[PDB]
């Protein structure tokens, strides 16, 4: 019954120590431009799409037909909403029904160096009962205790339905929430912690129900 924790919401990543570059030259995938204004360009087929890079709409040869610039152009579901959750505080549900695949939202937040984060472990954040930190990339860290969105409400499943995946955006890895299952409408998105978010020393318990849940978050 305890009210929903407080940040500030953030449009962007907020780059605090260092820049989440990859060694990419994104974009000369060997898609062919379709015809109608609704026959989208670079299906799975696409090579960019392949390395889970965007296309640059400068470069791309289906220019503004291309449906892979969906973290770029901030291509969300509007269909979100944080909810109450039994036992896991509060958590994000869809209203609407999912595909699989249907990329949903990127995940935002302070990006933060490894050790810079170990910092705000012991001075800010060793009394929290909440976590909320993915790992990024070469030991980068996005941290959404304090800055952030939506997505800093996802809970964990030990049988998810959702997945986070780095993907490169015109040169920066950002993380995207993307669905990897057909998903009705209320259903209430969960992502591995395991894999995805950085681990902490202290255990707490699963309630994801699953019949092989590991019992542990983290
Ligand atoms: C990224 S936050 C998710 C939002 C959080 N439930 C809240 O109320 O703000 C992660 C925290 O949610 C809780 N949580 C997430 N998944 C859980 C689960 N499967 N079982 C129990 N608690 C969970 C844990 O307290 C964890 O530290
Ligand atoms: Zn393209
Ligand atoms: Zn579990």
């Amino acid at each position: 019954g305890a009210m929903a924790g407080s940040y500030k919401k953030i449009r962007s990543n907020v780059y605090v120590d260092v820049k989440p570059l990859s060694g990419y030259e994104a974009t000369t995938c060997n898609c062919k431009k379709p015809d109608d204004d609704t026959r989208k360009g670079c299906v799975d087929d696409c090579l960019n799409r392949m390395i889970f890079a965007e296309c640059s709409p400068n470069t791309c040869p289906c220019g503004e037909q291309c449906c892979n610039q969906r973290i770029q152009r901030h291509e969300w579901v509007q269909c979100l909403e944080r909810f109450r959750a039994e036992e896991k505080g509060w958590g994000i549900r869809t209203k609407e029904p999912l595909k699989a695949g249907q990329f949903i939202i990127e995940y935002l937040g302070e990006v933060v160096s490894e050790q810079e984060f170990r910092n705000r472990m012991i001075e800010q954040y060793h009394n929290h009962s909440d976590h909320y930190c993915l790992n990024l990339d070469s030991g980068m860290v996005i941290d959404s205790y304090r800055m952030g969105n939506e997505a800093r409400f996802i809970n964990h499943s030990c049988d998810p339905n959702c997945e986070m995946q780095k993907w490169s955006v015109n040169g920066v890895y950002r993380i995207g929430l993307y669905a990897l299952k057909d998903m009705p409408a209320g259903t209430e998105l969960t992502y591995d912690y395991n894999f995805h978010s950085f681990n902490v020393e202290k255990a707490q318990l699963c309630k994801c129900g699953f019949e092989k849940c590991r019992g542990i978050i983290g």
